[PDB]
């Protein structure tokens, strides 16, 4: 059911003709979710999970993709039925929802692995039936534009996907799985999750495609990897086409994780007259700003990368400390186990690694360390409060003794007359948590003291008995 204005650019024999099909849908009443991503899943199938025979580019027929487009609309249509869900003031009901979720899910197969790579796409569904957990929303709103429903949407969170419907686009509606071993609550609202202050729900301020963002997240979803050790240049190369097209249509302006997937792709790549990776990233940044209440994670996280890979120690440690001090204001909940994750990591692996480095480069000379930088101290010690204050009121525990062996190595990488030029007031720092708050005596004293520090930050009532 392809209009005859969508055939005419057939068929794409180049990146530059899938760009060139992205940009007249994306000048259309509503971009063709359906028909866009079965185009990205057939040329990523073509470049990345099969390659034999491939010359130059994968030639996509119009005769191709008309039918896999037929296959996808006749399985919605036909197993959808409208008219048993009447639609008040233009508008979705959550029982109809339900149904195309419904649909979507009883279409996959039985058993797969779930977060293999290439599942994302339409063009999984029909040619394999399989979909990872947000392709499975994605679908589900695809199914939804393909049966006229103009008021469903994509939701998502930095770790999970939904969909928003109904009166004003005010209703949610969970259609998907979260992570492994999560029972589904398929058919539910969001709102508990909201309610808990989880970072999963990010206390509301999640994003709510348009279809412009819906298109932006297919883009975001392809995946250039062919293995663990190679990638195809062809699919990065479409990818960031991609995305500076949505770029340059204002369409990136609300979605933050597409600035720093665009800026990663600029630093490995960078196209001539375009902005760098960093004035990318902080326009991330301040798209979470404006939008989401900077109440993002990623945004200083794809920051502190960069800075990271580059081994500017000071601007990693201060974005890092930027992270924590978003995430302090969340509960650490059942579910956010991915952040919690990306949190140990930088302190338990990456900062370790920075410092013992950065010591090294230090007893070789180096002048304007990281290590001789008290500025550089505090970031550390900001980023440690902002986890601390994290883990106040929530319903499970973050620290533990694993935290704090990092922790005191991570301090003595720093001599005491640096480390007691910060100002910590109640650099100047201001601590949130009463676990660093209680710190702060022991950070500055020439000594580490690291059974105390250890026991003020697992907050472990005693000592060994013998
Ligand atoms: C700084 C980082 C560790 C590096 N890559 C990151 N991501 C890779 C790109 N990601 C994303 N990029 C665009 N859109 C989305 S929507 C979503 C939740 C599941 F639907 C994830 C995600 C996940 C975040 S965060």
């Amino acid at each position: 059911g392809l209009k005859a204005a969508q055939k005419t650019l057939f068929p794409l024999r180049s990146i530059d003709d899938v760009v060139r099909l992205f940009a007249a849908e994306l000048g259309r009443e509503e971009p063709d979710l359906v028909l866009l991503s079965l185009v990205l899943g057939f040329v990523e199938h073509f470049l990345a999970v099969n390659r034999v025979g491939l010359t130059y580019f994968p030639v996509a027929d119009l005769s191709i993709i008309a039918a896999l487009y037929a296959r996808f609309t006749a399985q919605i249509r036909g197993a959808v039925d409208l008219s048993l869900y009447p639609r008040e003031g233009g508008v979705s009901s959550r029982e109809l929802v339900k149904k195309v979720s419904d649909v979507i899910w009883n279409s996959l197969s039985r058993s797969y692995f779930k977060d293999r790579a290439h599942i994302q796409s339409l063009f999984s569904f029909i040619t394999g039936t399989k979909l990872d957990s947000s392709g499975v929303a994605f679908a589900v709103v695809g199914a939804c534009q393909a049966l006229g429903l103009r008021d469903v949407h994509l939701a998502l969170s930095e770790d999970h996907a939904w969909v928003v419907f109904g009166p004003n686009g005010e209703q949610t509606a969970e259609v998907t799985w979260h992570g492994k071993g999560n029972e589904d609550r398929r058919g539910q609202t969001v709102n508990a999750g909201v309610a808990e202050r989880s970072w999963l729900y990010l206390k509301g301020s999640y994003m709510r495609c348009d279809r412009k963002m819906e298109v932006a997240f297919m883009v975001c979803a392809i995946n250039p990897s062919i293995d663990l050790h190679t990638d195809s240049l062809e699919l990065l190369q479409l990818q960031q086409k991609l995305l500076w097209l949505l770029y340059d249509l204002g369409h990136l302006e609300r979605y933050p994780m597409a600035l720093g997937n665009l800026a990663d792709l600029e630093e490995l790549e960078p196209t001539p007259g375009r902005p760098d990776p960093l004035t990318l990233y902080h326009k991330g940044i301040a798209s979470a700003k404006t939008y989401y209440r900077d109440e993002h994670i990623y945004p200083y996280m794809y920051l502190a990368g960069y800075h990271c890979r580059n081994r500017n120690v000071r601007e990693a440690l201060q974005a890092w400390a930027d992270t924590a001090t978003v995430i302090q204001d969340y509960n650490y909940c059942r579910e956010d186990e991915e952040i919690y994750k990306e949190f140990f990591e930088v302190a338990n692996d990456v900062i370790p690694n920075l410092l013992k480095e950065a010591a090294s480069l230090l007893e070789a000379g180096s002048q304007g360390s990281a290590l001789q930088d008290p500025e550089c101290f505090a970031h550390l010690l900001r980023f440690y409060d902002g986890i601390c204050k994290w883990e106040e009121g929530s319903p499970t525990p973050v620290l533990h003794v694993g935290w704090a062996t990092f922790l005191v190595q991570s301090l003595g990488r720093f001599e005491g007359q640096v480390r007691q030029k910060v100002r910590i007031v109640s650099p100047v720092l201001t601590f949130q948590s009463e676990k660093m708050k209680g710190m702060k005596e022991l950070l500055v004293a020439t000594k580490i003291n690291s059974s105390a520090i250890k026991l003020q930050l697992t907050a472990q009532s005693q000592v060994q008995m013998k």
